[PDB]
């Protein structure tokens, strides 16, 4: 029994909120984020309480400015230890077209502005190098995919023009057929990878879902039998399109598996998206979802739109258990 961790974050203004002179409507004071409408400036103020608050609407000469580090090595590192100790675990970024979400999943590759899952990999490859006892050894595998109109891409395998089956195995569960699965020894050999992938990506508003999956396996060798006890987590960091048809299917089904699974049959299988991501919001995985919010007054109803969902997917609770 563990809930869905969420967390909001609220970006500088872009160019078009700048250009109609927008006002910022977001407010944060804790973990309590309040959203004015400037449609309705007396009426009450809608007031929201989430696990994370990220104000990051500033720069980060501001004391109370979230970078990216400090959001990694805040939810970031939590999700990176659930995985250690043996549980599936996922972080989704969910919101309005050009709210943050690419930003904060995967941001720059240049002088700070790293997002949470490149830190997550140099996180996680730093902490299977400090190992120090020999009976533990470690495996990391890489897969990368873009779900774009319910069809599915590998991105580390650009080479291949397919899109690639999603399918239920019979007793294991939703799978991308044929979906490459590289095994990486380093950070820099997976942050190739991920380079690689983010270039063949499509291709300026972005309707398209990346997932990028890692299956970390900890091999325990006893002493005495010669038998060697795995533990796998599956780390699943997800980039989703922004929300405003094929090309919308699965952002409206997960809306909908969403709402669903906070209310407590569900339509997982009426996209793509929520079959892949089934376990991930109502089974065994430590689930986390970043809301990433635009701060102008112009974006009203939409940033209104993502808190209440947001909102919503506090609500959901999932069954979990370590996978020893
Ligand atoms: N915290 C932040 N600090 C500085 N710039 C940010 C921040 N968040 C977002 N941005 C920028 O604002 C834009 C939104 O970026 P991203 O590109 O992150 O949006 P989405 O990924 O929200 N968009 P979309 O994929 O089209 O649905 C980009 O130009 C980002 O570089
Ligand atoms: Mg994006």
């Amino acid at each position: 029994g563990a809930s869905v961790k969420v967390a909001v974050r609220v970006r500088p203004f872009n160019s078009r909120e700048m250009s109609r002179d927008s006002k910022c409507i977001i407010q944060m004071s804790g973990s309590t984020t309040t959203i004015v409408n400037p449609k309705q400036p007396k009426e009450t103020p809608k007031s929201f309480s989430f696990d994370y608050s990220y104000w990051s609407h500033t720069s980060p000469e501001d004391i109370n400015y979230a970078s990216q580090k400090q959001v990694y090595r805040d939810i970031g590192e939590e999700m990176l230890q659930h995985a250690f100790e043996g549980y599936n675990v996922c972080i989704f970024a969910y919101g309005q077209t050009g709210a943050g979400k690419s930003y904060t999943m995967m941001g720059k590759q240049e002088k700070d502005q790293q997002g949470i899952i490149p830190q997550l990999c140099e996180d996680l490859f730093s902490r299977i190098n400090d190992t120090t006892n020999d009976n533990m050894s470690y495996s990391v595998e890489v897969s990368y995919m873009e779900i774009y109109c319910e069809r599915v891409r590998d991105l580390l395998n650009p080479k291949n023009k397919g899109n690639l089956r999603v399918r239920e195995h019979p007793l294991l569960g939703p799978y991308v057929e044929d979906l490459s699965k590289l095994a990486v020894t380093s950070y820099n050999d997976i942050q190739d990878l991920m380079d690689s992938g983010n270039k063949p990506r499509t291709v300026t508003s972005s309707r398209s879902h990346a997932v990028f999956n890692i299956i970390f396996t900890q091999k325990r060798h006893d002493a005495e039998t010669n038998i060697t006890t795995e533990k796998v987590s599956k780390i699943s960091l997800v980039d989703l399109a922004g929300s405003e048809a094929n090309i919308n299917k699965s952002l409206t089904t997960l809306g909908k598996v969403i709402s669903a699974l906070a209310e407590m049959f569900i339509p997982y299988r009426d996209s793509v998206l929520t079959w892949l991501l089934r376990e991930n919001l109502g089974g065994n995985s430590r689930t986390a979802m970043v809301a990433a919010l635009s701060p102008a007054d112009i974006n009203y109803d939409e940033t209104l739109s993502t808190l209440r969902y947001a909102d919503r997917a506090k609500q959901i609770r999932n069954t979990v258990s370590v996978n020893h």
